[PDB]
């Protein structure tokens, strides 16, 4: 099955998931000089005051912080979006080294990691239906650079010992995702896809310009997680990122000059 290794990594995924070579795949390089400022783009509305986190899961490819999405509690709207998108989970992609790990790049620059806050369009009722629609998901992408610690990340880092291996979960209530956001909500936006199989082309990407800083110790702890199950040979969960894919017939828009 798919993964991030030599024999089952991103260069292989097209054999089981032919959409890997499609017309609106993600991630992409964000060429900041080529992105066009769109003064009609609205400010992003991030409404996380009532977010209800539930659980954290190691799925064998990343860890997901899951939310109660059975009511409009943590929603994204505005920006390039029409309508209301509910937060279902967040996750990260990260490197073996601080010089790599992000999926999106900025003028070819790679960040140490990238946080994806996954939201689904409430006009489609559930996440599973939404992923079959070209406007089904909105993913807020935030870059991580190594420097000062992010205090609001530390509760995540502290639980990772309890979900070291594939299939482990832990209760993870009362986590406030507002503590992972940078100051500015200036963004880039384009149409694309999930970055893991099944690579469905259902995502409006919203990539914040301003990274967050995390400490070297925080991202070190991400790198101690395992892709394997308990009792299987240890394979560190590192370099779980897809490289940039061809832009094809797409324009990246900027909310800012
Ligand atoms: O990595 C992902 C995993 C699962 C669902 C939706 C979006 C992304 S980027
Ligand atoms: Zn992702």
């Amino acid at each position: 099955h798919w993964g991030y290794g030599k024999h089952n990594g991103p260069e292989h995924w097209h054999k089981d998931f032919p959409i890997a070579k499609g017309e609106r795949q993600s991630p992409v390089d964000i060429d900041t000089h080529t992105a066009k400022y769109d003064p009609s783009l609205k400010p992003l509305s991030v409404s996380y005051d009532q977010a209800t986190s539930l659980r954290i899961l190691n799925n064998g490819h990343a860890f997901n912080v899951e939310f109660d999405d059975s009511q409009d509690k943590a929603v994204l709207k505005g920006g390039p979006l029409d309508g209301t998108y509910r937060l279902i989970q967040f996750h990260f992609h990260w490197g073996s080294l601080d010089g790599q790990g992000s999926e999106h790049t900025v003028d070819k620059k790679k960040y140490a990691a990238e946080l994806h806050l996954v939201h689904w369009n409430t006009k489609y009722g559930d996440f599973g239906k939404a992923v079959q629609q070209p406007d089904g998901l909105a993913v807020l992408g935030i870059f991580l650079k190594v420097g000062s610690a992010k205090p609001g990340l530390q509760k995540v880092v502290d639980v990772l010992d309890s979900i070291k291996t594939k299939g482990k979960s832990a209760d993870f209530t009362n986590f406030d995702p507002r503590g992972l956001l940078p100051e500015s909500l200036d963004y880039w936006t384009y149409p694309g896809s999930g970055t893991t199989p099944p690579l469905l082309e259902c995502v409006t990407w919203i990539v914040l310009k301003e990274p967050i800083s995390v400490s070297s110790e925080q991202v070190l702890k991400f790198r101690k997680l395992n892709f394997n199950g308990e009792g299987e040979p240890e394979e560190l969960m590192v370099d779980n990122w897809r490289p940039a894919q061809p832009l094809k017939n797409r324009q990246i828009k900027a909310s800012f000059k």
